[PDB]
Formats: structure tokens, C-alpha cells, sequence
RNA sequence: GGCCAGGUAGCUCAGUCGGUAGAGCGUCCGCCUGAAAAGCGGAAGGUCGGCGGUUCGAUCCCGCCCCUGGCCACCA
């Protein structure tokens, strides 16, 4: 339910591109891919809701 | 070229007919050891063979195609 406002969404768009912008090495990148975009983000977990 | 069964993680496989997909071993971390492994605890890792389509969304539905194993067939 709220998980799935596009304020909730924005919510988690604005913190997965924050923390890709702010990764300066290929190895910081996969690590926030994993946090941001992996099977347990906020992204995730509304697809799966 | 024919028939059957398949292609899912680094290896060996289970599974799923629309929104979470997994095990054993392999990888990484913490405690631990002088350093290890085991044990205990915790992570990463898959374009689910490919390209189109359908769909708000496809490992899963439709189309085309590719490869793997087995049994045939062919032959210097
Ligand atoms: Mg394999």
C-alpha cells in the first residue's frame, strides 16, 4: 500500500540515484546495485508486494 | 538429416504454466587460529539459452532461432 505511492517510489528512486551518483569506483557501484536494485532494495520489494 | 529428453549460480542439479527462484559444493566476511580448516553466524553471485511479440509487467504465454545429452541415420 504505501510502499507503492509514487511518493514512497519517488522515495526510493531519489535515494537509489543518490547513492549511484555519489559511487566513484566500479566496486562501490555493484555494492550500491545490491542495495538499490538487488532482490531485497525498496524497488524490489515493491514489485514483489 | 530423423526421434526423445533437456538448457536455471563458478560446478552438479531440483523447480516454477505473469509480479520472491532454490539446494549441494565453489566465492566473500565476523567469531575462532601464530596462520588455517572444521564448527557457529552472516553476505555476494542468475540478463532462468537468444532475439522479437503479447502485457502495466514474462524464466513461465505466442513466434523465430541457437546450443547440450542420449538413441538412430550417414561416411574417406
Ligand atoms: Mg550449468
Amino acid at each position: 500500500n504505501a510502499m507503492l505511492s509514487p511518493e514512497a517510489l519517488t522515495t526510493a528512486v531519489d535515494a537509489a540515484q543518490q547513492a549511484i551518483a555519489l559511487a566513484d569506483t566500479l566496486d562501490v557501484l555493484a555494492r550500491v546495485k545490491t542495495e538499490h536494485l538487488g532482490d531485497r532494495s525498496p524497488l524490489a520489494l515493491a514489485r514483489q508486494a
